[PDB]
């Protein structure tokens, strides 16, 4: 039985899964990679220091991130992210770098990144 | 350090880890779910009793799926298998449900497909 997540089970989900696997498109084939996210003021905030992902995601921005939680093939949680890559401007990493690190949990030339949602969903399995 | 996985650590991850995570595109929006897979004769097999994931994947069949193993931030395997939807016939189910189940290490209406690999790729970071 797969049924919807409730709001607070994909909160808790989206602020506490720190690793995402993003999807991105590069001449009509998807690729994903896994990547740390911080949720911050409603997008999901990322870098990466591999030149190709931020070429690939500035001439398609059409992106989504995947979180999940799988306890069995019958017991699992996910959350996707359907959204757009939005690139951060370097005068503005040091906003990006606070709200990534400001109070997390959790112990941890980057191109810094977030992702604005544009639908987001969650379902379960028990 | 990032590097290349050896083949053999490659064929390890790929014959020994069940849950992939599938990437495809819908109107050159990426979509990612989590999915088992049954690596056989070259190509990996499942199936979907989802139709919508279906329908996707028969008007655009370029696929990939990520497998990995992450231990931390910087320990971690990736393996991407990059390629094709094909279905399976209705006269090819019983050989794609044997080509799963047949000596499988562990425990477990349907369309059945396979992914055809048109690009492996496998690495990793210490
Ligand atoms: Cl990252
Ligand atoms: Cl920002
Ligand atoms: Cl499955
Ligand atoms: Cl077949």
């Amino acid at each position: 039985l797969i049924t919807e997540m409730s709001d607070y089970d994909i909160r808790e989900m989206i602020q506490h899964k720190h690793v995402g696997r993003l999807g991105y498109v590069v001449d009509d084939r998807p690729i994903i990679v896994p990547m740390t996210f911080r949720f911050s003021g409603g997008s999901f905030y990322s870098f990466t220091t591999d030149g190709q992902k931020t070429n690939a995601m500035r001439k398609n921005d059409a992106i989504c991130i995947l979180f999940d939680q799988i306890e069995s093939q019958t017991k699992w949680r996910t959350v996707l992210v359907q959204g757009r890559y939005r690139e951060i401007a370097r005068e503005d990493e040091e906003e990006a770098i606070v709200r990534i690190m400001a109070n997390e949990p959790t112990w941890w030339k980057p191109v810094f990144f977030r992702v604005d949602i544009e639908k987001l969903s969650g379902h379960q399995a028990e």
